[PDB]
């Protein structure tokens, strides 16, 4: 055996299955606002002889030895990281060992709070994420609710917007040591300046979590988080299309000096983590330059447009959207003056090679059938989609509602509707036709990565 | 842009690291005993558009549509992880998003504990790892010491054996709800079937934390701790030789189990986020590999490298803890010798062997180990066999040589470390035998890809 | 040897024989009592009956555990005391033994809410109660925006509630909107510093919409509730706790009320008496059993309710009679025992005044009143009526009380024009002989008025 | 109704419940080891006016006015405690308002230890104190075990003596920040100095817990923890004989000065107590002043002189000792080799008006028929009971076990032995006649406090 044979001669099942879902990223749009396609650069870098290395530690302080290689690399991955985001290393550093998005924040809490201490982020149905410290009425849910005291604030349901008027009122009594300026679901920018003046206010940290948003703000078309935030999280997926994995920002200097870089680095190891993962490492060292370009900028712009595009073409057939509108990557549209909930619409479209997924709107009153969806526009821009193919997307959902609606008149219960559709030899059919428009249509456009994996 | 432009066109400073860091590979002796080489059929699986997908949940109960390959990914390697370890799905199941080994550690205590409940591990400089609950005199280290209340057991340190009767008498007083069998730096195998008898008086959970292990345990080349523990957790790399991530495995089915739930919650959504899919692929095409006879033979390979490397270091006047090896690796006790493990790791980096120092039981300095740990699965891959280990020991054997005299000539060790580079003499001797010791590595093969 | 020297000891000695020191200090202790007009809200002066129960042989007895159910023998006496005062505990509150019972052995208020907490919370489960610049008691779970205060706050997680700052009165509304986001376990409402009634009905709908338990904590208004005079907590609560001195008018000590029987039962009685023995405390206090039995007897008559109507009454004449001399009031008067002085429009803080009435033998205490700048300078005075009523004060005796709190602020007033930080003011009433003359006048017209009344207890200690 | 009516005139029901308390207190043998009779002089200040006055803070520093005479009583109570245990008020402070001794360790816990920090005690069966941090193997039972992280020591079951190696060994394991050297059950001087060696080299604190011994230290008649404990605590009642109350004694001043003195002192007030209780600080107080008498230490010499005659009787008529003797007020006699357990000898001591406590012996197999009984001196040494009293004594706790024995060989269990002494007429006239003899001789000797209640 030398471990040098080729995956597809050595694993033809695993090889089929990888092919398999090749096809599927090629012939589907790709609706979801967290999902991008990452380049066959950062990806040649992810599978490569930097798995094999062990580098407890940092660069300069291992625990082992013949590290001088990776030592590099990661220090070339910081310099990036800080590049990316226009930082002055005087006064900004960056921890880029993090696994993934939900490991940089349970250690930025593991670096500046002890267990217990309170945390104050935006309410899961509100568009939060579950690391921001969700918990139900019935059970203690992310871990940041189990080791650490959360308190959500919400939207003002009138407007969808953050009720920052609320937020300050409640932080006051709450008394959180850290509030999460940060959202999975939320298509407004965040008004960074006035979490600062409540953090400031009650003596809080402010962490911006700009995992959704991270590209946007490299390529400067929204304003920074690090303008006004003690500690950025962030996946280096997402918008900034990097493998898998997280960084953690944080200032550094005079503020008197700050006191985070030595918590936040031995929070991540020794506390919480143990090898870094290097091939992932070079991986997002290569999509950050990537990120540095004018082609990134020009990307990101065209990311905004798109979804500005995709949220006026919805209005224009009848649709509303939370907020009213988007100032970012993504929409939140919501699908009551339609008449057909975010569950029933999410399984149609799936069914037509489209994936978008079901989003909880204010007012809503059942889980089970949130009142939208929440659509983005990162992926498909990848693939070099402009505004008018954006147009024709929404041109495709419209379709896959108006059958979801006929569905609906033929079925009762979500159960019920979902097995129609694949029952049904009618409206079997016409998923089948729309699902064929909907492939040959995509199919017609570029992807990044490998030719057929 | 495209996005399918080759690295080496678009980023070559990262093309021209990853080449160095391949020939560092391919020119050394890699004698740490969690390293090994990954097969180029996984790293081509870990670097795919696997990468590209969001599956936050589990396989036919996800958050979001379009699963239906990773699904079928998950699924399968789920069934291969099963199949390495010849467990019946009836008794066991296993959980593959754990990102790495130590979140697969955390992701147990989360499920099985609740916050500051008690759990003793082996300790820290007497062979366990971080993750079982490790914290100093001086401050709370690892997280699991943070979020639990830990308590270590100890090495006997007249035989280098974990002393499973004091282990059996401080559980009893402290009253830990879970205990965990599994080492970083131990040659020795543990006794199973008493860690069982131990968490059967007190009501512990016994976690095997088999991470050092877990590719001799599928290649059934020691016992199994399986046999024996109610949940295992391991990484995908060290011996399993896969891309790095973790397993969870729990018993299920009639005792009923309550394990299944919840660990599975506690990894999500309670901890982590969206799978590395890519990292599930790639752990997956290495479990079909660890169920050859290839792998078989592989791993009793491995034991008999430790063997010859060990008897090797006794004909040569070497000391071993323990006396000796029953699993992949040596413990070195360097103290009779004259030589600390601090002086001589870094003696054998300079002549591209890397070892760790280790701490040893008649260490008198807290903060100098006397000892060594030298592990046999990495360079097994590369085709050594026992003599192969003999003339690694010999090699070994000129490095301390330099060690002790350069120890001689200098104070503190930042002294003998600056001694080593800057001293012509010492860099000449040890410049001829870092080429000896490169050429004869750099004809063994090496799993993966040519350049990098 | 003769005399004292020719005399062995038998620990039936007199304490003024054997220890003329004390002696000299509890006489002194008293003749303070009985010269001062005492309008701390939440003191009172038992009576003589009560501390002869005090100060007996009960103190002798370790009884770990509860009637019938005792580590040690020998219990058969005080299994009867301790039974005898959880009847007259129900009986004093007008409640089913069937639908209630009582833990007798606590040994003050603070004890009490712990031990509840205790019973009924994990460490760090969420509690709310009232603020306390807003009028909540310290073991409610306070802590500053510098440190954690109370041990409620330390090893259980505390946010408070607050006064609507315009009305004065508890913000229900604000309650329930944040008791939905906080998801507290269990909610307390009671008072240190109000003077309205709670509405209890509506603390209940909160507690039932968020599952949380509801406590009242009573111990300021016990005596009032007992007499029926003010609404009973027990109609919506299912925990109460209170002290036993206070509007009660017993020995120090503490109470914890709590349902049992058919709800499926409740599940309260068990872990309460688990938590108060073997959980915090130790031996009872069975000498403060006793005393806060023959208290809660005399809470039971006549005598106890026309007390209690007239410390209302009382506390309503002084509310008048301070809004007849140009005083504004937080809440604009009083539905219980206590006054809630705003003393920012006459320009003179509580700080200040409370110095005052101090050195002229008046007893009051400086209070936050809404929109305050300052803890150090609060802009108010709470006043009491419960212990003046005790020795026989009638409506017409609060308004002579008014008499002189007004005549002492009026000095404060003079004192703070000739004066700037508040050390200067404080040290000029010291050093100042026109304003120590003008306090001592003061000080012998309020010592004779006072020494006129009546005092319960012992005749010199 | 004035409040000056007597109690007798006022509350007859109560005052007959007093007086029959107090018959029974005069007729019986008190031999509980934690039992003691207070003066007159010092239940004359605890049912005072000061129970009257709410006085929350510290001297000189109160919430509320009027404190001037208050202050002065709690400072005296505070010279005095400091006297009777010969202490430099330089380096040594006391509070004086912990409301029992129950009270007075919680607040060292919350003065000195983080919420789950970890505490070390004697295991209650092997003789220490619930609130050294008990939980058994199903329950956590102190609240010292919910709050904080507790792991006991134990006897060594041969000696009957504390096991110090292995407190030392478990120590470094455990890693306690506080060991507490303090018993309810133990006949045997406790080697602080070894325990400070422990506490040193692990860096936790020793509190020495000395409650059951506290008149015998301030009498000088055993050593004396002050000279190795920086913290100590005590009841006020026990072998000090004073009312129902607690202290807290710490070092003050020079150690870089000590820290406790602010810690203890705000963990007390405002962290867990109300306002003080005047007349119990009074009381104190008074019981203080006796304390530091010639009187008191010709008493506490007596109450092991008595110790020492009680065991020596037993020992000549064939009963076991735990740790084979005593050197302090209390014996610990193992009833096994004569046949019967401590929980039937008990019952049928407290029917012929002895009081004893069923004891648990090393090596036995059940709490509800545990092997031993503990015996105590104090309380019948403040009666003027000397060595030869304790023999009869000692001649009437004989004739009871042996009215046990018969029993026991009557009936089987627990239940239908508890039964036979109540139903059976032989039984019930053996056991009223030495009832009736136990009674006469108790009654002849005198009684410290009040004639009649
Ligand atoms: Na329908
Ligand atoms: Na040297
Ligand atoms: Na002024
Ligand atoms: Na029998």
């Amino acid at each position: 055996w030398t471990g040098q044979e080729s995956l597809s001669d050595s694993d033809p099942e695993m090889w089929e299955l990888l092919q398999r879902e090749k096809d599927r990223q090629c012939r589907g749009l790709e609706l979801i606002a967290s999902e991008n396609f990452c380049s066959r650069a950062a990806l040649e870098a992810l599978g490569s002889c930097l798995n094999n290395k062990y580098s407890e530690g940092y660069p300069g302080k291992r625990y082992y030895g013949g590290a001088e290689v990776v030592d590099e690399i990661e220090l070339l991955c910081q310099r990036r990281a800080l590049e990316a985001f226009d930082l002055d290393p005087a006064q900004w550093g960056v921890n880029v060992q993090p696994y993934s998005g939900s490991p940089a924040n349970l250690a930025v809490y593991t670096a500046l709070l002890q267990p217990h201490d309170r945390i104050m982020g935006l309410d899961l149905p509100d568009g939060g994420h579950l690391t921001h410290g969700y918990m139900s009425d019935v059970k203690r849910i992310s871990a940041t609710s189990i080791f650490f005291e959360s308190m959500p604030y919400k939207l003002n349901p009138k407007t969808g917007l953050i009720d920052y008027n609320q937020l300050a009122l409640t932080a006051r009594l709450f008394r959180p040591r850290l509030i999460i300026a940060g959202t999975s679901a939320y298509a407004r920018l965040i008004d960074y300046a006035r979490m600062r003046e409540v953090c400031d206010e009650v003596k809080a940290h402010l962490l911006a979590d700009m995992a959704h948003i991270s590209g946007l703000v490299a390529a400067k078309v929204i304003p920074s988080p690090f303008k006004h935030a003690d500690i950025v999280t962030t996946t280096t997926h997402k918008t900034l299309r990097g493998a898998r994995s997280g960084l953690i920002f944080y200032r550094k200097g005079v503020k008197i000096p700050y006191t985070f870089e030595d918590r936040i680095n031995f929070a991540v190891f020794p506390s919480l983590q143990g090898g870094p993962h290097n091939h992932a490492i070079a991986a997002v060292a290569v999509a950050l330059k990537q990120a540095c370009t004018p082609m990134f900028r020009e990307y990101s712009l065209q990311v905004l447009k798109n979804a500005r595009a995709m949220a006026d073409a919805l209005l224009e057939r009848g649709y509303s959207l939370v907020s009213g509108g988007t100032d970012n990557h993504l929409v939140l549209v919501d699908l009551r003056p339609k008449g057909l909930d975010g569950a029933r619409a999410e399984r149609v479209l799936e069914l037509v090679s489209i994936t978008a997924n079901k989003n909880t709107c204010p007012g809503d009153r059942s889980a089970i059938t949130p009142g939208g969806l929440r659509l983005g526009a990162p992926a498909l821009t990848s693939r070099q989609f402009r505004e008018d193919d954006f147009r024709r997307v929404v041109d495709f959902i419209d379709e896959g509602v108006n059958i979801g609606l006929e569905v609906k008149s033929k079925t009762a219960k979500l159960q019920d509707f979902k097995s129609f559709l694949l029952k049904d030899s009618e409206t079997s059919q016409r998923l089948a036709n729309l699902r064929q428009r909907v492939e040959q249509f995509a199919r017609a456009f570029p992807m990044p990565g490998f030719d057929e994996h």
